[PDB]
């Protein structure tokens, strides 16, 4: 067998607005599993929706839909984003769909068997428009009367809450919390970025883990509890196992599932990795499952007010993007502005200067400079690759060579920004060494076109490490270089193809007519 790889991105909920950073889940997701794919993996790639829920009753309603009516619109919607990104994902998983739902069914009603869910109380402070419980530290303008807490409003929309006791199912979590805790100190790549991991231990497993409501009784539209039909099953259980709904977990055809799981990576933002790391392998335990190897939480993509939403009239939609300034472009400016462990920073200013900068220039003019030379010299036709004749060849090779190394390194430890400034550090020597061999000289001279050959293979040996390592990121611009220099074997595209420097031992035509990389 191909080695399996299997990666996820979280299910998204469809209100119908997608940012950037919905963008930047599955972009990077998207990263992984090419990259995946490339090293020669059996990838699987999952994205998918959360389709459950009082709110979208509500949304359905408002729109005058039934939910479902409501739901394909919106995923329709969604589904065209990510194949306009040219997103690789192998499924799309649903919380309406049977596979899923069946599951949520079983996994519910098996918790109950065992004893770990049992019926009690839910007592919280709810916010109706938010649909959202707070705790007493999360109220904005708290209330109180001779020291007690009375009322305060929600620090999202600022309504007025309200107590509300309700009747839930609850799981009994905090009885695997030495479990979690010895699965962490027997995993210690588990959370990632590793910071993360003392913050939650801190804040959340040592005071410690409190009983997790896991059902409601105060909406219809969601998965029915089967031996209790009043009760719905709340967001926990109902979304975190769409990773194991979408292998044909307990259904009549597990083999996706036995060949998957456990996922190798849950990718996320950073507001719902808690629940990655805590609830979700605790569930896993509960199911008698393996846990997943890897969780990767990702910063937000900010503007200057602050954070990105509808609200503060900062959303930038990615779909203009792509039609404004190109899928390249956008797909680059995500993976490359987001640093591990930060945030990142959206300015159009911003945006224009790294794809005009980084992808049209410093890119784009290197390929298009070591064309016209090519055809200039030598009428189209690039000598075969020799040796490193030139007193810079020896140590540039190296660099090629060590570029790779640096790369992949990045890209196993998830430094994506990083893997992408060091593939330029390359592309920038490599348009420095036009200036140092100055092949218009060279041209000059006769007895200097063995030379002035070496130093075109060369160009075009680094072209093409730029292009393969950037293949798990740019989807167009790698495609359209190997076209316009003519490498035309898919052999010369893949990883391997870098193991040893100058790959193109016979002559080839570069094209006749080049045109902009970036457009
Ligand atoms: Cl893969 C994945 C994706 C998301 C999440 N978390 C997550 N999603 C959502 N979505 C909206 C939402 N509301 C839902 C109601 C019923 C069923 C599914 C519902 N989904 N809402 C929350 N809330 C946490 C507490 O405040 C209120 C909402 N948490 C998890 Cl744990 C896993
Ligand atoms: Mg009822």
């Amino acid at each position: 067998a191909k080695e399996t790889f299997y990666i996820t991105t979280p299910i998204y909920y469809p209100s119908g607005n997608l940012h950037i950073g919905h963008a930047y889940s599955t972009v990077a997701g998207d990263v992984i599993a090419r990259y995946k794919r490339m090293q020669g993996y059996d990838v699987r790639y999952l994205t998918g929706t959360d389709e459950h829920g009082q709110k979208i009753q509500e949304k359905a309603q408002k729109a005058g839909k039934t939910e479902i009516e409501y739901l394909d619109e919106m995923i329709a919607g969604i589904k065209q984003l990510w194949a306009k990104l040219e997103i690789s994902n192998d499924d799309f998983i649903r919380t309406t769909e049977e596979r899923h739902k069946h599951v949520v069914e079983q996994v519910f009603e098996r918790l109950l068997k065992q004893g770990d869910i049992y019926l009690g109380e839910y007592e919280g402070w709810y916010s109706v428009p938010d649909e959202t419980y707070y705790t007493e530290s999360q109220l904005v303008d708290p209330q109180y009367e001779n020291g007690k807490i009375i009322g305060g409003k929600s620090p999202d929309s600022g309504h007025e809450v309200e107590l509300v006791k309700e009747e839930s199912y609850f799981f009994n979590i905090s009885k695997y919390t030495d479990r979690l805790l010895e699965f962490y100190d027997q995993n210690p790549d588990f959370i990632q970025p590793p910071s993360r991991k003392n913050e939650m231990i801190n804040n959340f497993i040592k005071p410690g883990l409190a009983d997790l409501a896991v059902s409601r009784t105060s909406f219809n539209w969601g998965v029915h509890v089967p031996s209790n039909p009043k009760h719905v099953v709340y967001v926990w259980i109902d979304a975190l196992v769409n990773y194991i709904s979408a292998l044909g977990y307990l259904s009549d055809d597990e083999s996706l599932f036995n060949k998957y799981w456990p996922a190798d990576i849950h990718l996320m933002a950073k507001e719902i990795v808690r629940f990655h790391s805590i609830i979700w392998p605790i569930l896993l335990m509960a199911l008698d499952l393996p846990l997943p190897k890897k969780v990767f939480a990702h910063g937000w993509i900010l503007m200057k007010d602050g954070k990105m939403s509808k609200s503060k009239g900062n959303v930038v939609d990615p779909n203009i993007l792509i039609d404004r300034y190109g899928l390249d472009a956008t797909r680059y400016y995500l993976m490359r502005e987001l640093p591990f462990g930060s945030d990142g920073v959206f300015t159009p200013e911003a945006f224009v200067e790294r794809t005009n900068f980084d992808l049209a220039n410093d890119l784009g003019n290197l390929v298009n400079r070591t064309i016209s030379m090519v055809n200039k010299y030598f009428d189209g036709e690039l000598p075969a690759y020799q040796g490193p004749l030139h007193e810079l060849d020896e140590e540039m090779e190296a660099m090629a060579l060590e570029t790779v190394k640096s790369y992949t390194e990045s890209m196993e430890s998830l430094q994506f920004s990083v893997a992408l400034s060091t593939v330029w550090k390359f592309i920038s020597r490599t348009n420095k060494y036009i200036d140092e061999t100055t092949p218009w000289v060279l041209a000059k001279d006769d007895s200097q076109k063995d030379m002035l050959g070496n130093v075109m293979a060369h160009l075009v040996e680094n072209i093409r490490y730029a292009a393969v390592l950037l293949r798990p990121f740019l989807t167009h611009a790698p495609k359209e270089i190997f076209e316009q220099l003519n490498i035309n074997n898919p052999q010369f595209m893949e990883f391997s193809s870098l193991e040893q420097y100058g790959v193109l031992t016979e002559s080839i035509m570069v094209t006749g007519q080049p045109k902009p990389i970036f457009p």
